[PDB]
DNA sequence: CGCCAGGGC
DNA sequence: GCCCTGGCG
């Protein structure tokens, strides 16, 4: 009833009603049948792919959020307060008795919101990446932890950086796109993608990024609305393209008993991570499979 | 009545009735009397000065936060639509019919109260450095934009980064520290101050902060509580005894023709920025006439 | 353009 | 420990 036994309660509330961003992300990806595109699929179409995918999660989430929302607030509703209060003063009231936890509440939903924004976005690369077909390790679920995608896998990279490609995603860049190059330059880092949807980054934190080594990668019509000219910008298809060119070169490539069983490892942790989710385990078990193919 | 015309108004509302986080800042750094402390008040005790000043700005506004939103959903209230509503019936309404309006309004505050903590937390370092008599530069009142405070100044700086001091602020880290070896390095800069008040950063981040040469600054408070025995971590009283030295070094030199007018043409700046504030234009006033 | 009275995941 | 369905200053 307090402003900090709400916060609890929404904490509890939230975590009882909403599945993991992952979960979420998995859900709509089925749901949209990406489960059932082949490799070219995603290869070709991939800013479309991740704007579909964005739309759906938030078509679904937000009347979810918004009732669940209305709930959170009516935990707090006292029909003994408002007993002989005019609808009006019964309103006036409610806006006066509760500014700490109808803020909380909000500030608990944008806290939400962002963290499940970016996790969601990373998970949609993720399952872009998997559709692909391209090896990936996810960051979560096996470098700093701002990578999100490291192509082939993080023991080949451990091994040698050449070949490789290491993704991160911000679903807007702020000036957070500064953690990039000190992520970057902190481990040696060739290159970084780093995905956006922003549609309002400027030249010269473009520039900063380049001479950094990072590249930003957005969407096709984010590209061409907003960065037409700009060789420097590129469009989710030409990451994908290069991922894929990438991943022709760890096809059929023999690895030491040891990187080998490494790998396995790798692989079956992230299968762990990935338990719930059959297109995923699916996915890694392809990979495994590889390993004695 | 829409949210883009309710958004429009919450912005127009908030100009409107809340001064600047300088302003406040300033009010309170006068109202706690701090503008009558001579220099080595500030020099001595800079954590229990910005405690006290982070502890009063909050005091001075938490309350009046709590109004302004009461207004602002207000204009929400729709007498035609509730009349002859049960008052509970009324409330399920409005907690059913504008929770994006609630939304986008404590949406609203949140980013106010961050975009103005960090401002705030900035404006009471300024001043902490300006009742020391430390002379700097305030970067926004005229080295990337993420350094608040170019002690002695920018055209020294650029002289020659030489016994110079670069101060920037987060009230708190989270991940954004790797915003500041990114600065750093992208500059050339030599070393960077990074004052905070955050309790709970890692050894990791303190080591990659370290490596990166930037110096983690918190109060002597946050310090023996959180991180004793790590002689990486600073607190205020030891970068203030910092600036003092180096601040020395600068009073008694003397400039060339042509750097004198760089230099009074940067305190120009800032005596118009800071044109309506007495404590902080005497400061530059001092500053000019050497 | 930077801030993060910043909790969620 | 990173996220920023992120607007404000």
């Amino acid at each position: 009833l307090s402003p900090g036994e709400f916060k609890t309660l929404i904490s509890k509330e939230r975590k009882s009603h909403f599945i993991t961003p992952f979960a979420l992300v998995y859900k709509t990806f089925c749901d949209l049948g990406y489960d059932q595109k082949n490799s070219d699929y995603f290869l070709n179409n991939p800013s479309e792919y991740i704007i579909a995918m964005r739309k759906n999660c938030w078509k679904e989430f937000e009347p979810f959020e918004k009732e669940f929302t209305t709930r959170m607030l009516s935990y707090l509703i006292d029909e003994e307060r408002i007993k002989d209060m005019s609808p009006y003063d019964a309103i006036r009231d409610f806006t006066m008795e509760y500014p700490t936890h109808i803020y909380d509440l909000a500030l608990s939903n944008t806290q939400s919101r962002r963290s499940r924004a970016g996790k969601e976005f990373e998970s949609i690369l993720e399952l872009l990446m998997m559709g692909a077909g391209i090896p990936v390790d996810v960051q979560g679920a096996i470098i700093g932890k701002l990578v999100d995608l490291v192509m082939p896998g993080v023991v080949q990279y451990t091994s040698n950086k050449r070949n490789t490609m290491l993704i991160s995603a911000k679903t807007t860049l702020r000036e957070r796109w500064q953690e990039v190059p000190e992520e970057v330059n902190r481990t040696g880092i060739r290159e970084m993608y780093l995905a956006t949807l922003d549609d309002s980054f400027s030249e010269e934190t473009i520039n900063i990024l380049y001479e950094a080594n990072v590249v930003v990668v957005t969407t096709v019509e984010n590209k061409n609305f907003k960065y037409k000219n700009n060789n420097r910008v590129l469009t989710f298809e030409d990451m994908l393209q290069s991922a894929m060119e990438l991943s022709r070169k760890w096809n059929n490539v023999s690895y030491t008993d040891s990187e080998k069983e490494e790998i396995q490892q790798s692989i079956l942790k992230q299968i762990e991570k990935y338990s719930d989710f059959p297109y995923v385990v699916n996915y890694y078990r392809n990979r495994l499979s590889a390993l004695f193919d």
